[PDB]
């Protein structure tokens, strides 16, 4: 499968996606449980 290989690169290039993005996306959900101590 060429999952293979298109898992190859789209996990070196998620990497350099994610900050030129901002990478802040994950954290997003964080805030469901992270209000609570957002002091």
């Amino acid at each position: 499968g060429t999952w293979d290989d298109i898992g190859q690169g789209i996990g070196r290039v998620a990497y350099w996606v994610g900050k030129a993005l901002g990478n802040l996306s994950d954290v997003n959900q964080a805030s469901r449980i992270n209000r609570k101590k957002k002091h």
